[PDB]
């Protein structure tokens, strides 16, 4: 099938193409295909390395027995107004509605499906030990209420759901400020209800104010300060107070992003680059298919080749070849431990800071003592923690409360549950549990480190046999203990919660990603580090992309758009004509 | 006076000695103070090192303008339990009272003085936006009312105070192991009232229980696994449920350690005695680094080389028939690299400082010492920050509040009120955060470039006060703390601005933390003689705070210190050091 693209453990000693790229993620795949496509080197000379066992970085899907449909280890869905993503994806044009008259651009066949938000009258919110549903705070209110809860909100603020009060918190600074409330008032939008706050604002609107943008408070800490300088906890506590924080931290699951990073990134990020029929989707092969349709239509190039368990240690300018390459690459063959040298003109990191972090830092590139802007650029972001833990049980114990789909979010440390799907044949059913952010990842970290590991047990279509296969991605005893217990207490009384036949934890904060995603620090010109990081140093032939230094942190999108400027500022290619000239990418 | 302690920033290329000391913090001072006391070397062959431009490490004692007393940036108080800094502070025997009875172990003088522990009636505790007295659970408990608070407790603990709690937390983990309630159940006290749990354990009873200790809870995903190998903040939330663990890790600040640390080392750090109290040093709680740093320096020879940093060190050198090891220091005043010849190193520097040095060298080697690398990482780096904080006068006097600190869930989590100068008026604040993610609402802050301007006050001119220009927080972070306090305090008392700060960054390289804390699921009476002397055939020990079984504690480096001076450099227990103060197993 599709994901069994050829990738090679092996080595060649003293290879010579031109570009050496560095991650066999999103970015590093898609710059590969882009330069072998519009042929501005031969296939030969554009080889990927990659330290892992399989391409994909941080999209890795799975098929655990018993269950015939595909767990996400990694990321999972994406938004239709990402167009590099859904064109890739979907094909193109994106205005034609019919996907049998749309063009693909790549060969391997992916269908996309809608991604499932659930139903709110069915899902949990379990804060400081009040069980919610979900629409608790819209039936209230049509009921003309106020809605109760263990939060000691201030007064102006009582009633609002966590979504309102997010929109009201970034209505109330931007209106603030009289050249974004005169320049944008338009598409900043106060309804007659008074929990009704809306945005039009693009990403160009939004790439206009974020380095503007002034917090204007008269009797704040940070009055008069760029809301770019100020901490999102700072400004969300400045602004709804500590007890108004700890509401709108604990009620976000995984797409909401409370810690204190860059406020004036965090933003948009919280209330979209205008939308209307814009819906999130997944592929029903496995979101990872789209790393595999990428790095498939570049291996259909004779010459491309995926260096598979090859490991980047340093490289240097001082070496015997400097007449053809300017760069020497020293890689560890994993597999047999043996060190081999690679020549190339060209250095793509498509990896993260973590990545970029674990380099050898002697060199003449990461070296401290000459290259301290570089070392405060791959600083300016903050690798979040992100864990995934798949649970497989015999039935799915959650339909008993009408729970099909979607997730439910709590103040426990589990933090979030997504009731992932059930097998029609076998029923067996897959939970997925997300964590890391409030010191979760410190809560789990002392149980998913413990040498016990959960014991797989037989069930329906998943024998001993084929299960056996996952013993060493099993998550410990206590974190599965621990996590069924969080699980009951969550659920409540009225449903019994067997225990589950197969699991699969997966660590992001592993070497070499260091995080699940990345974010902006305050007080960073993001605008300035962007462009800094796809060249750092203008005398060498060094690029930075993929998800960490972008401006769609924790998406796809980020990684792709953030190859595509390096790719047109630096070698030399156009817009790919099946991207929309009028999808907005940056300042070029 | 005292602090005058001479420091060598300057370089000696070839230097040849026997015990190279790295870290003149308290375990560094200590090892190199025994060594030459006892004769075991001349002072000239034990040599200290630091990258640092003062002895002390993690003690740090300033005067600031205006304010004439000593505030702590770092370390504060001791207890009398803790008998090598109890000693080496009030001098020997422990049993008299009378402070000049008592026969001096070091020259320089040291004014012990309590502790102010304040009055629990007028210091505050501001949970979710509830300000309490601190006494207001004894209050409740004595009109025989349970005091109701806005964190949803098991019904069985409704009207716990958080001290009640824990107690009762660490009683019924003991009591459920068969084993524990038979061999030490005379020393685990349920009282008469339903609050009242009570512990006799000694240090050497806690080393019996810590290693074998089962958690014995049938219901539990924890059920049967040693205590040992169970997170602290688990074994809290599996305890009193997660809305337990807010009340008890939002209303600790005073040495409550709350994180998912290892829960078997948890329990004696939280309930410890009579008649043993806290104190401090008039001169300042770093005296006893400069005591100790004095005495090893009155013996001709002996040398603190300050602003040298150790970067590495090797086997493979010219001199091997005279040394074992060449260390090379970065003379940091001139940037310029130099060579040490010793056959002891003495590492006394804690986790991030033993990462900062040369990883690739034959001892950290990740390929060979794999077991080195994993106990080095066997304990968390706690961040810890302090901001001291001048005012012209004592406001918080208006409440009735001398002395102490009140505790909030706020960022700003505990301030000190430290005192007030009886000519001037003027007035110290300290401000200490760190733990439940304040390090992340704070960093913000403490990165903006735009710090605090100094203001003129009683017996503080602009001239002594721009002395501390770059060493003031931040305009943002003291705004921000300033909102804080007036929240914590409430509206009845007006905060004036501070005329003077000075904020210290504990996270800041080389320290990576204020102290340490034992990970669940290790061995720590396995790592502890380990850490001593890593690798069989090497004379390379780690010593401090960081691997002790006492942290956050300069009792915890001087012991470390001490244990690895019996082990490996042949010394006898000190004379002035009862041969009943239970050290280790050795
Ligand atoms: C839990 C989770 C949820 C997510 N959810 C979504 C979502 O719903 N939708 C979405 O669009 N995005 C999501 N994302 C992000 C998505 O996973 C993207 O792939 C990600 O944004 C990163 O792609 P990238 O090119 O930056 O590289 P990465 O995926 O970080 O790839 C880096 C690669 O470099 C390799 N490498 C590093 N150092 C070296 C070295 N020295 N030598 C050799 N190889 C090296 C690594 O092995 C790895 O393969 C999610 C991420 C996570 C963790
Ligand atoms: C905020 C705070 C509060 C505390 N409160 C108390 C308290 O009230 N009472 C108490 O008893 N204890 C307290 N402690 C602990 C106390 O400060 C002790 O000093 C501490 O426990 C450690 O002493 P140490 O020997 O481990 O070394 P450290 O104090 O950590 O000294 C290490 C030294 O090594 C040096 N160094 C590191 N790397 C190198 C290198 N490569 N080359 C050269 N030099 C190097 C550093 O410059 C430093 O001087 C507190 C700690 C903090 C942070």
């Amino acid at each position: 099938g599709n994901k069994n693209t050829p990738l090679n453990s092996g080595k060649h000693p003293d290879l010579k193409i031109e570009v050496a790229i560095i991650g066999a993620g999103t970015s590093g795949l898609y710059t590969a295909y882009r330069l072998v496509t519009d042929k501005k080197f031969k296939a030969h000379d554009v080889q990927i390395f990659d330290m892992n066992n399989k391409l994909g970085g941080r999209l890795e899907s799975v098929i655990m027995p018993g269950m015939n449909f595909w767990g996400e280890l990694g990321g999972m869905r994406y938004l239709t107004s990402q167009q590099i993503v859904t064109t890739l994806i979907e094909g193109y044009p994106l205005s034609e509605k019919d996907p049998n008259k749309r063009t693909p651009v790549l060969k391997d066949k992916m269908t996309p499906v809608p991604f499932p938000m659930g139903d709110p009258s069915k899902l949990l919110m379990y804060l400081r030990k009040e069980r919610f549903k979900q629409n608790a705070w819209n039936e209230a209110q049509k009921k003309g209420e106020k809605l109760p809860t263990r939060y000691y909100l201030n007064e102006n603020d009582l009633g609002f759901s966590s979504d309102q009060l997010f929109n009201k918190i970034i209505y109330d600074v931007l209106m603030a400020d009289p050249w974004v409330a005169e320049t944008y008032g338009s598409k900043i939008i106060k309804g007659s209800s008074v929990y009704d706050y809306s945005f039009k604002l693009t990403s160009r609107d939004w790439d206009d104010i974020k380095p503007k943008l002034v917090y204007n408070f008269p009797n704040s800490p940070y009055d008069q300060r760029k809301v770019n300088d100020i901490g999102f906890w700072n400004l969300i506590k400045d602004q709804v107070s500590q007890e108004g924080y700890e509401f709108l931290a604990n009620a976000g699951g995984y797409y909401s992003n409370t810690i204190n990073w860059n406020s004036a990134e965090a933003f948009p990020y919280m209330v979209g680059d205008f939308s209307a029929g814009t819906i999130y989707k997944t592929i029903e092969e496995g979101y990872d298919s789209i790393a595999y349709a990428v790095a498939n239509s570049y291996m259909e190039h004779e010459g491309a080749c995926i260096w598979s368990e090859n490991k980047l240690l340093t490289f240097t300018k001082d070496h015997p070849l400097t007449n053809t390459h300017k760069y020497e690459l020293t890689f560890l063959n994993l597999k047999t431990n043996t060190q081999w040298k690679v020549y190339a003109n060209s250095i793509v990191l498509a990896m993260p800071r973590k990545s970029l972090e674990l380099l050898d830092q002697n060199n003449f590139f990461f070296n401290i003592n000459k290259n301290s802007v570089l070392n405060n650029n791959i600083r300016s972001v903050i690798m979040e923690p992100a864990f995934k833990i798949l649970m497989g049980f015999e039935y799915p114990w959650w339909k008993e409360l009408g729970i099909d789909s979607g997730h439910s979010i709590t103040d426990l440390p589990m933090r979030q549950c997504y009731y992932f799907g059930t097998d029609p044949e076998t029923n067996n059913s897959m939970l997925l549990g997300s964590y890391g952010d409030m010191e979760t990842e410190t809560f789990w970290k002392a149980l998913s480190d413990d040498k016990v590991l959960f014991e797989v047990k037989a069930a329906k279509s998943a024998s001993l046999r084929e299960l056996h296969q996952l013993d060493d991605v099993q998550a410990t005893k206590l974190m599965v203990g621990e996590l069924m217990n969080q699980l009951r207490e969550l659920h409540g009384d009225t449903v019994t919660i067997p225990e589950p036949y197969v699991t699969y934890f997966k660590d992001w904060t592993d070497e070499p990603f260091g995080a699940g995603y990345h974010a902006w620090k305050a007080g960073f010109s993001v605008e300035n580090v962007m462009p800094y990081m796809r060249k750092p140093l203008t005398d060498e032939q060094i690029h930075i992309c993929g998800e960490a230094y972008s401006d769609q942190q924790g998406w796809v999108e980020g990684a792709f758009c953030e190859a595509e400027k390096m790719l047109q500022e630096y070698f030399g290619l156009d817009r790919p004509y099946w991207l929309s000239p009028d999808y907005y990418l940056g300042w070029e």
